[PDB]
């Protein structure tokens, strides 16, 4: 049982370097559209105090340099949407997959494919963090990577790589340019919250274990949902709801194992530890794993 | 800090895999030029898998007998020949999609990515490392034989795995792109035992390199071992022995640094014996040994 990414190739067709001055990042080119973050137009001294307004009307077409491999596309229009910018080029791209733009709310999972100056070099599965954060692999250079789910033969975009935090994660916006979570696009000092763990997560990835024959943790008992909050809380755990019951309802129904009992099994996890135990390998409990996921993976 | 374990891009693969049928079995394909790569074991049924006969099997089959697919064209067989233990097809029409691309064979500790298929459908890329036992702990359900494993080096892509069986524990094997085997293993429905799963060494050191050159010191500790002491203390926690050959690679990595070889291995030995109280290096909790050094001397 692996952390499995959805395949990049749609997406490594799109990838398209972007230069104004001597900033260089990743560019999202769809159709006649390229799409990258909009701190490309600021040098190392404007990302202070930036008046985006101002810096945009004194650029100009010219300025901005955009490679698709050794094609080179020329802008012939630039417009801003929300800390995303919009330049229209001449040559629509004939790589341009069925696409959608979706915003996901935390505890979702989606793909990476990390770039380098317009050059896709790796790819990963992660989950939105609880507090609007993604904990990746991004080194200098790879602003502009977007994140995205597959279905069918729609490509869903959800994430654009903006800032990398001094932590170690990354904030970024949706490709309407929306953030996620209340960062700016400015250098200054700022912090992510207490990162919880997704506990819908916890409990799909635990019913997954039962379906690979691994039940050792299940016990005779159940529990309620106001006395499972009241620990999780304790052990910094996301609190359940009634609608993550009726998500977690098809793995129920499939092990005859209620949300309520395995709760129970959960709530022994954390007080008494894992007692020397493994769960799927592991002896820490993974909270990456959506239930669509494994509904997905087993099946 | 954060070290996440990044997969190789699979466009250029994608556009290799294709759908074998052979009888009532189907698994997947790699097509490049105008040959089609696919395990032997798809002209057998259910019970031929207990003792098969492949020469016996493979003389009483026609081109016709395939039918191998790329999405919706179907591609027509001309010839076919077996090498070791994969099926090569002869197709009239060489891919138009096939990349600069190379055979290697791996060996136990090196990486690589994996495009999982179902039915010549890519589903999901991950990266694993060939475990010490010949074994890969991937994720393979039913239908995914002929998923292929891979590495990209510049636009050159080179093929060094492709899956045939499952096994009863959970973890699959497979053989190179020539038919040749990793390990001890045959493409036979009878009982194969694995070894003993053991840690990579030189992977875990290499990972730990790279620790304090992001910033974490907490274990190092000031003694030092020799080579003998330390495989004598690592054998008895299930780890790889050391070799004069991996201390030489980790080289540049002790260069980078002042922490020399068998100076790192005591600090590993003393993680060891303690565990990590609660504490983690570059964001983990475990030690990592699916990372080569070679990963860690680039981009390090």
């Amino acid at each position: 049982f692996r952390k499995m990414a959805f395949p990049s190739g749609k997406v490594e067709g799109c990838m398209v370097q972007v230069t104004c001055g001597t900033t260089t990042l990743n560019g999202l080119w769809l159709d006649d559209v390229v799409y990258c973050p909009r701190h490309v137009i600021c040098t190392s001294e404007d990302m202070l105090n930036p008046n985006y307004e101002d810096l945009l009307i004194r650029k100009s077409n010219h300025n901005f340099l955009v490679q698709a491999g050794n094609v080179q596309l020329r802008v012939i229009g630039h417009s801003m949407q929300n800390c995303v910018l919009k330049l229209k080029v001449d040559t629509a791209n004939p790589k341009t997959p069925k696409y959608k733009f979706v915003r996901i709310q935390p505890g979702q999972t989606f793909s990476v494919l990390a770039c380098y100056n317009g050059s896709p070099s790796g790819v990963y599965q992660c989950a939105m963090r609880p507090n609007f954060t993604i904990k990746g692999s991004f080194l200098n250079g790879s602003c502009g990577s977007v994140g995205f789910n597959i279905d069918y033969d729609c490509v869903s975009f959800c994430y654009m790589h903006h800032m990398e935090l001094p932590t170690g994660v990354h904030a970024g916006t949706d490709l309407e340019g929306n953030f996620y979570g209340p960062f700016v696009d400015r250098q200054t000092a700022q912090a992510a919250g207490t990162d919880t763990t997704i506990t819908v997560n916890v409990l799909a990835w635990l019913y997954a274990a039962v379906i690979n024959g691994d039940r050792w943790f299940l016990n005779r008992f159940t529990t309620t949902l106001n006395d499972f909050n009241l620990v999780a809380m304790k052990y910094n755990y996301e609190p359940l709801t009634q609608d993550h019951v009726d998500i977690l309802g098809p793995l129920s129904a499939q092990t005859g194992i209620a949300v309520l009992d395995m709760c129970a099994s959960l709530k022994e996890l954390l007080q008494n530890g894992m007692n020397g135990r493994t769960i799927l390998g592991s002896a820490l409990l993974e909270d990456e794993f959506t239930p669509f996921d494994v509904v997905r993976q087993c099946s």
